[PDB]
Parts: C-alpha cells; sequence; structure tokens
C-alpha cells in the first residue's frame, strides 16, 4: 500500500502498479529494533540477477590486477618512483584458474577469463558437472584443485561450509605463491589464513572487494604490499544499480 | 664478432652515435617489438596489461586500493562502469590489437578499430570492425593504441580526436609514448572530455613532467607491457635464435 525507499527506476514501475505508516520498505546498503521488504542486491526480498556481471567483471579485474601489480606500479609512479625490476609480473595464459562455487558469476568469471588462455577448474556441490562442462569448468573436488591452481577465486554464499572454505590446511595444498581473489562475501577466505600464506611466500598475492569486518579493523592484510583491496565495490556501477533499482520493483507489483 | 647484452635479459639468451662508434657492430638484437626484433615474443604480456589497465580505469581498482591502504571506506567516491554494452576503438590492428579484441569481446565489448594496411574482412574474421576514423571517435566508451611509433601515429589521438570523443571517453596507452599526444590528453582530463587514461609508457622514460602520473584519473606503469617471466624468456629465445 505505502512503501519507503531508505536505500529513480524503481519509484516509476512501483507508481506504475520515518516509516510509521508504511506497508513496504526498500533498501541497497534494517536493525531488529527497526523490525515485505526488498533489498537492491544479492517476507525478506532482493535481486539475485541484478550485480552478477558487475561482480564478475571486478573479479577478472583483480586476476589481472594481482598478475601484473597495475595497484601497487600505479602508486610507486604516483609516488615519483620507476620501479622496473619490483614489479616482474605473471603471464595468464596458460595458467590454471581454480573457481569455488559455479552460480551466476563463477560462469560469467570462467567464460570471461578462457578467452586469456587461462584453463578453468571448479568445484560446487549442488552445480553438475554437465552444466559446468557447457561454460568449460572441469569439476574436481577440492583436494584434486589446491596443487593444481596458479589462481583460485570464490562466488559462494556465506554459509558454516564456506566460512574458512580457505584456511590453512589448503593453503598448505596450494602451489608456492598462489594467488587468490574473494569478491563474494567477508570470512569465505580466513583472514587469519591468509596472512600467514602472505607471510611465508605461500600466496604470492591478494585482491579482496570484502573483509569479516567492514570497514576492516585489523588492517594486517590492507596495508600488506601483496594485497590489492576496493570498499566492496563488487555491486557499485550505475548499470547494476539501475537493474537491482527495477528487479527490487517489478517483485513488489507481483 | 662477439655479441653484448647491454639491458638485463632471460638466461636462456646467453646458453643459447653508439651505431657510428662500432666499426666490428653488424647487428643489433632487441628483444621486443620496438636490426634485429621478437615481433610475438612479448604480444600476449601486452594485450593482457591493455586488458588489465581498461578494467582498472572502469572501476577504479588503483585508486581504490590507495583509498583503503589510507585507512578510508568511501563507497560513494568509487562508481564504476560495466564494460558490457561499451564499445572499445582499437587503432591498430596487429598482433597485440587482436588478442585484445579477443580478450575484451569476452566481457561482451563492442570492438570497432583502424589499421590502414588491414582490410575490413580480414579485422571481420577477429570480430573488429573497421570504419573510417571520423566514425570511430564519437562511438567511443574506451580506445586502445596498438600502432608502432611513426610519424603518421605522433599525436593520433590529439585536440582533433577528443573535440569528437564522447564526453568521459577513458583512453590506454600500452604501445609508446607521443602515439597520444600528452599535452592534447592533459587539456582533455582537464576539461573532463577524457574520463581518464591508462599509460604504460612515456615520450621521456621516465619522465621529466608530472602533469599525467599526478593527475587523479590517470593510472600509470613504469612500461612492464614486456614484464613477465614468460615474455623475457620466449624473447630471449626468440633473438639469440636469429
Ligand atoms: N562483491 C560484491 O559486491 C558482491 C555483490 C554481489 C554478489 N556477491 C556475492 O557473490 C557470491 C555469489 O553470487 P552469485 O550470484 O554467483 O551466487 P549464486 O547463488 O548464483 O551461486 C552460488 C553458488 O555457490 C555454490 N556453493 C555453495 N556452497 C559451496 C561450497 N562449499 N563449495 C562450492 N560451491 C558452493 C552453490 O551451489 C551455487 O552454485 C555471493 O556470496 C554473493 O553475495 C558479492
Ligand atoms: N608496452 C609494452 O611494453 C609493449 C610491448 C610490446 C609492444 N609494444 C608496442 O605496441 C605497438 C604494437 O605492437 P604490435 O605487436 O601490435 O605490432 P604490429 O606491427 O604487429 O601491429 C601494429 C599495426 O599497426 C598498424 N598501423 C600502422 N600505422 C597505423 C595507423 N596510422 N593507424 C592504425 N594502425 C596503424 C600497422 O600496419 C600494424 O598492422 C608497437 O609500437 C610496439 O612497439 C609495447
Amino acid at each position: 500500500r505505502k512503501v519507503l525507499i531508505s536505500d529513480p527506476c524503481c519509484r516509476k514501475i512501483l507508481q506504475d502498479g520515518e516509516l510509521q505508516d508504511c506497508e513496504g520498505l526498500i533498501v541497497r546498503s534494517v536493525t531488529a529494533d527497526v523490525i515485505v521488504v526488498g533489498r537492491a542486491g544479492t517476507l525478506v526480498m532482493n535481486t539475485p540477477n541484478g550485480n552478477s556481471l558487475s561482480a564478475a567483471e571486478l573479479t577478472c579485474g583483480m586476476i589481472m590486477c594481482l598478475a601484473r601489480q597495475i595497484p601497487q606500479a600505479t602508486a610507486s609512479m604516483k609516488d615519483g618512483k620507476w620501479e622496473r625490476k619490483k614489479f616482474m609480473g605473471t603471464e595468464l595464459n596458460g595458467k590454471t584458474l581454480g573457481i569455488l562455487g559455479l552460480g551466476r558469476i563463477g560462469r560469467e568469471v570462467a567464460t570471461r577469463m578462457q578467452s586469456f588462455g587461462m584453463k578453468t577448474i571448479g568445484y560446487d556441490p549442488i552445480i553438475s558437472p554437465e552444466v559446468s562442462a557447457s561454460f568449460g569448468v572441469q569439476q574436481l573436488p577440492l583436494e584434486e584443485i589446491w596443487p593444481l591452481c596458479d589462481f583460485i577465486t570464490v562466488h559462494t554464499p556465506l554459509l558454516p561450509s564456506t566460512t574458512g572454505l580457505l584456511n590453512d590446511n589448503t593453503f598448505a595444498q596450494c602451489k608456492k605463491g598462489v594467488r587468490v581473489v574473494n569478491c563474494a562475501r567477508g570470512g569465505i577466505v580466513d583472514e587469519g589464513a591468509l596472512l600467514r600464506a602472505l607471510q611465508s611466500g605461500q600466496c604470492a598475492g591478494a585482491a579482496l572487494d570484502v573483509f569479516t569486518e567492514e570497514p576492516p579493523r585489523d588492517r594486517a592484510l590492507v596495508d600488506h604490499e601483496n594485497v590489492i583491496s576496493c570498499p566492496h565495490l563488487g555491486a557499485s556501477t550505475k548499470e547494476a544499480q539501475s537493474r537491482c533499482g527495477e528487479e527490487i520493483a517489478v517483485q513488489f507489483v507481483d
């Protein structure tokens, strides 16, 4: 009947069809005291499909950034330095990417980096191999995945079974100087574990959009030279927020 | 005649005025594209960087990491673009230009371009739509130069180029310093005609002038296009064979 958009595509679709006199509420980025509700992002309702490509484009970005150290080369140049040897990087062609959770973003990531000649292996408890083989991902168990990977990237939801999906046990099986990406949720990579991997050279780089705490209190990872980061930007494009603004409003009419 | 390796090269090579001063000199051996060269020695590595630069421009990754590293969390400031459905202009359609094209095509990008000695039908084969340079400029969200440094290619992007570009055209140069007119690119960056630029290369290396490296909407590297373990290895052999 009456809905507030706490936080222009949404207002229009909803009208076409201070929360004291409100039936519904909409947001993007709701405490127990505050309590149909809708989130523009990934009876409560959200827009699962809206941020899929935009989160998937960031990941490919993180991957190439980790391969050629672009954000650490930029900061070097901006400090007036010309540091050639330091930033000797890695070629993606013929490397093996490991992808955890092959939902909406996993396959978008996988196909894209296939274009760069990356061999894409993967693992997912629900998505079948018949489905993964259709977008060039050979599914194997996690124990056959670790020692093959030059890069590993995570596109699973945050559950107990994924909370610490990459820990010390997993790093111990990976190739020396594995590179790692988390553009999904804070906690799927154990932050405790990723520092130790970084500190011993076991992990060669890391690209984080997400932290168990946001903003992260402990700065051990952010400040580490071989760690590049963003302030949870996976879903920060004009394209994505347009599509999430609609997907939510279309449902509210339904 | 013996051989001398001045610059920093990959071991495999060894195992397997200046010109004027040397009477014994018959052959200068270059490890790269830039007399013998390694034409397809470091094309991929270069293409892979170019593609990274486009990515970093689209989502302000270098800047965002600096922001985090300065103990800042500012979501609003780092609003980025989605490459899917955007148009990438590829000036020069050789080894690198086509490898860039097929990689970015995979992000659902429209690839238009220009190369004089490459026909529209050949570029068609690797997915790039050749049109006259005038028609190119206004269609582009993203421009990348992959030409040799030539008189004609010196300031190939100039004030006349940006005149015909979209408000907020983001530009990449992992080819040579000068191909993009540095003076032009700064004026464009200042008027916000060019939303941002990404540079591997400079007219002076290192550059004396800091206007472009310092600009907030510019990203940089100290000529890291050929700077992968794999690329230097291939080139090293690829010239030691020649
Ligand atoms: N970085 C951002 O700003 C941003 C924005 C949007 C999405 N995300 C996150 O990205 C993740 C994936 O999004 P999506 O749309 O691709 O999800 P999806 O729901 O489409 O797919 C999730 C997949 O993960 C798989 N999975 C679950 N547990 C697993 C495990 N233990 N091992 C392997 N696979 C497992 C599921 O079977 C499923 O295939 C989510 O965590 C989502 O919140 C982050
Ligand atoms: N950043 C780096 O470290 C790095 C590494 C490799 C190569 N490069 C440079 O990148 C450039 C491209 O190398 P390549 O491997 O593609 O060489 P290439 O010769 O295979 O391709 C360049 C193409 O540009 C075409 N061309 C000539 N004049 C043109 C014009 N006016 N407009 C458009 N196209 C024109 C040529 O005909 C040729 O087909 C070279 O200048 C090379 O030195 C840079």
